[PDB]
């Protein structure tokens, strides 16, 4: 039985405004209904993992476990195996799995963060799930960000906590964030964007969906121009939306989006918006591709709609050569060439480096960079040909071109990361200098750039 090298994903967000769902949810399953939906003839077709996030859940776990297991019993005659389930409040990620999968998933891990203080701490904040697929990780994030059209800072700040304080993957890979633990990270949920147009343009909105013309207003959509303006989710994509706003609807129909002030929203306007998303963070050059991305027609107990996303993913073998794991394959090296990183601090304390790969049998450590000024006050710090020779555990090509290094740039003085990137090894050739680049962020945030040459020498 040959492992595979890719897999489905389903991932679902719904916002269930706490009230029980009908008792047929499986056209969200099957990616039917408006948007970039899934065709007919997959129907019988089950995803390798379904991730379902919900927010406002008033379900028990056990209550809303028995009804995904059945909907996906219902459609597929598989009996899917709960991989994880967490629950932080009313807001709920469960991954479920076809059995052939369970021995392929280890390493898992659940974890929750709240965000905001005092008042605002206390309903939103995110959960989430990892583990390992054989040799690939996967991550994904269930959110639940602050509300209200003029709150959209406080979103933004909502993400950057979540993404430094939620502690999924690998706890060895100490510098990095959740957006570089992962081969492939899924981010959905409630992110609660809207559509920043006047109140007084509410009617022209609802006319324009009603046409189905969506242009002018995804040009307003804040989680767009916020990503344009590189304030929220760096790094991340989405796939375009071709689908009607998914809040805030009349319950009960489709017919009407409830979108005037009323004592039950604070007398807050809640015009038409795309709430309810799903964004993914790969590694580079690893095969991820968006196959549906709608919300469904048929499920309206909730004033929210449900959002279907399904992907295409890449995934590895777990790796045994009769050398690694458990020791180097002399046969293979990574030597990093002419590398310098490029800094927006205003600190002058010296930098060095960490390599940070599952191709290594520990991180590497570098010695100390050399600082030069930038022409336009930049800090560079240059590594020349100093760079430690990374000792990877397999030299076998068909295993070290699929690997990825993660970087961290550290100060001498703090041991503190300045920044973090990641470089395939998915090359051109081998035994061939070659460039490389990565932006560095840190918190999530662009700090800098790391760029040079690599040569890779593999058994062939
Ligand atoms: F749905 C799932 C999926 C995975 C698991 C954990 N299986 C661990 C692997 C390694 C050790 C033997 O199986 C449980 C339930």
């Amino acid at each position: 039985q040959p492992e595979p090298d890719m897999i489905t994903i389903f991932i679902g967000t719904w916002n269930m405004g706490n009230a029980p769902p009908p008792k047929k949810i499986t056209s969200w399953f099957l990616s039917k209904g408006q948007g970039k939906t899934r065709d007919d003839s997959a129907d019988y077709i089950p995803h390798d993992i379904y991730v379902i996030g919900t927010q406002e859940d008033p379900l028990s776990e056990k209550e809303w476990l028995e009804i995904l297991k059945h909907s996906l019993q219902e459609i597929t005659s598989v009996t899917f195996k709960t991989v994880a389930i967490h629950t932080l409040w009313n807001i709920r990620i469960v991954v479920l799995a076809k059995p052939e999968h369970e021995n392929r998933i280890s390493h898992i891990c659940t974890d929750n963060v709240k965000t905001g203080i005092a008042n605002t701490l206390g309903n939103k904040g995110a959960v989430g799930v990892s583990f390992m697929f054989n040799g690939t990780s996967l991550g994904f994030v269930n959110s639940h960000l602050t509300s209200g059209s003029e709150k959209k800072l406080r979103r933004n700040q909502n993400y950057m906590n979540i993404l430094r304080f939620l502690a999924l993957g690998d706890k060895k890979l100490s510098p990095f964030n959740i957006t570089h633990r992962f081969t492939h990270l899924f981010w959905f949920g409630d992110l609660n964007y809207r559509v920043d147009l006047p109140t007084w343009e509410a009617e022209t909105i609802i006319q324009k969906i009603k046409q189905q013309q969506y242009a002018d207003l995804l040009s307003h959509d804040q989680l767009l121009t916020e990503r344009r303006e590189q304030k929220v989710f760096l790094h991340f994509e989405e796939e375009e939306i071709t689908f009607a706003p998914t809040y805030r609807f009349e319950r009960l129909t489709r017919d009407k989006y409830a979108y005037t002030k009323q004592k039950a929203t604070g007398m807050k306007y809640n015009l038409p918006s795309w709430c309810d998303r799903v964004l993914w963070k790969s590694y580079p050059l690893v095969h991820v591709v968006c196959q549906s991305y709608g919300s469904t027609s048929d499920i309206m107990t909730s004033d929210h709609s449900p959002v279907f996303a399904t992907f295409e993913a890449g995934v590895t073998s777990q790796f045994v050569s009769k050398n690694g794991p458990g020791t180097v394959d002399s046969q293979g090296q990574i030597e990093f060439l002419r590398c310098y990183a490029t800094l927006k601090t205003k600190s002058q304390t010296k930098f060095y480096l960490e390599f940070h790969s599952s191709c290594l049998e520990s991180f590497v450590k570098s010695q100390e960079g050399e600082n030069e000024e930038g022409s336009e006050g930049e800090l560079v710090v240059k590594f020349g040909e100093t760079l430690p020779k990374l000792k990877p555990i397999i030299s076998d090509p068909e295993y070290l071109l699929d690997q990825h290094i993660l970087i961290s740039i550290k100060s001498s003085d703090s041991d503190e990361s300045y920044g973090e990137g990641c470089i395939a090894l998915r090359l051109e050739a081998t035994e061939t200098q070659l460039p490389i680049y990565t932006p560095l962020t840190h918190h999530g945030e662009l700090t800098g750039h790391f760029q040079g040459e690599i040569k890779l020498q593999t058994s062939q």
